[PDB]
């Protein structure tokens, strides 16, 4: 129950990343480990919360496409330490390296997503995050969901850019976070798969994107799928993406449909 | 916390059974594999070494130990685990005949030191370490755990204080000596010897050893020293799993 890794035990190796609140490194404990931890050795309280919630969902995380939180320090600094997985995003294979996967590698992408989602529900933890860059593609193989954005967290009066494209029409209205939210994103990520595209290609700015699709005036464009998609993955597509939230289906049956279709290659 | 509610898991195809418990793979949020006892009404050894599996399980949480899920107690004392693809190395080695490039050896024993640095630091003594019990999950990273069932067959990875009857974490680093000799020779120790008997006997006296010059001729020459130092006879002339993971983690990184 004490996750807690003493200090001096892990070597900080190269740095892979870093924004506002925290830097990751890749580090040597016990193997191969990824650390974060934050820039600073006072944190603000709001930066403290985080940081306890953070580890709050991580320890409540044993799954297989759940990315391997393994423990956190907090001296000097306040680090979190998870698994080290080689490869990239689904983001990257999907739109930055021209990965060109084959439909049964497709369908077994969202297989792996939905079992770690529905695992995600199941704990009752809410992404609130679920785009094609926090699924990560473990050795070009097995799904690693985590929140991998070095995002800068809330201060204690600030009331997303590269995660618009994956928002609810309710998310973006913020008149919030719940699981048919995180169901709504996972449609968008049926969408790349699908299509090989991200959503609203033919929409120059961002700002056109978040007033349209928050009054309703726009959707993906379905008519974009490969021919060889499956024409049940089509309508599991459509139902995740409904405007209205308790119109999208659970992850369990979301799951089970997609079980189906595999075991039908 | 990690309980799971009754009716949740869905036991599907049975992959092994024994004298008290049976394992089976299962549908909960994905493949798991669950392990059970056959009976409804465990005694108290029962339930206090199901609690014992339990407690020692969910202190880990490593890519090379097989992963921990959750438990349940209705009906059954289960166990539910991750569900690995492929094989043991045990399996791959001695019957599937599988070649493995020596890199690959290096990298399975990497891993495996990986696995047991870790369990020895959070001070977990695995006293079953053998070729059987290290999985290859999808014919690549190494699951260490506890894949036997008791049925009312680990000789050959026994110290000889074992074998005298004892565990130790010195013991536990023998039994990766005599994995490591699986590795670079590709036999099992002792292939001359007829019987069982007479290995729990001269191995106990100290007129038994095994023969390290099987090893192929490619092994890395400090493999060699590394696992003689890991058979030592003396417990307290064994290296301890930290030393053991650095020499082969630069050994793998020098290739
Ligand atoms: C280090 C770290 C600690 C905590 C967390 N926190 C979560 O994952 C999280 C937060 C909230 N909720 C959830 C939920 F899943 F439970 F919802 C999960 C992430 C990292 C981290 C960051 C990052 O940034 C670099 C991106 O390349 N790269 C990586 N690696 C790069 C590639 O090789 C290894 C992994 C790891
Ligand atoms: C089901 C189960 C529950 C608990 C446990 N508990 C430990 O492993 C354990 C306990 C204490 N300490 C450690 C340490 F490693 F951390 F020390 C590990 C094991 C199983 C289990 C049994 C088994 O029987 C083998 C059937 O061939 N096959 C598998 N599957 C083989 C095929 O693919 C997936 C895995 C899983």
């Amino acid at each position: 129950d004490d996750w807690e890794i003493p200090d001096g035990q892990i070597t900080v190796g190269q740095r892979i990343g870093s924004g506002s609140f925290g830097t990751v490194y890749k580090g040597k404990w016990h193997g191969d480990v990824a650390v974060k931890m934050l820039n600073v050795t006072a944190p603000t309280p709001q930066q403290l919360q985080a940081f306890k919630n953070e580890v709050g969902v991580l320890r409540k995380t044993r799954h297989v496409n759940i990315l391997l939180f393994m423990g956190y320090s907090t001296k000097p600094q306040l680090a979190i330490v998870t698994q080290w997985c080689e490869g990239s995003s689904l983001y990257h294979h999907l739109h930055a390296s021209e990965t060109k996967f084959e439909m049964k590698k497709l369908i077994d992408i969202a297989r792996q997503t939905a079992r770690g989602m529905d695992y995600l529900h199941a704990k009752s933890i809410i992404h609130r995050d679920l785009k094609s860059n926090n699924i990560f593609l473990h050795e070009d193989n097995t799904v690693k969901i985590g929140d991998f954005g070095l995002a800068t967290v809330k201060s204690r009066w600030s009331g997303l850019s590269g995660s618009i494209l994956w928002m609810a029409p309710e998310v973006i209205r913020m008149q919030p976070y719940s699981f048919q939210s995180d169901v709504y994103a996972f449609g968008i990520v049926l969408y790349e798969l699908m299509t090989g595209q991200l959503p609203y290609s033919n929409i120059n700015n961002r700002d056109q994107i978040i007033e349209m699709v928050g009054r309703g005036s726009l959707s993906p464009d379905l008519s974009k799928v490969r021919s060889n998609c499956p024409k049940r993955m089509k309508r599991l597509m459509a139902e995740c993406l409904k405007k209205k939230r308790d119109e999208r289906p659970s992850f369990p049956r979301i799951l089970a449909e997609i079980e189906e279709l595999a075991r039908e290659l």
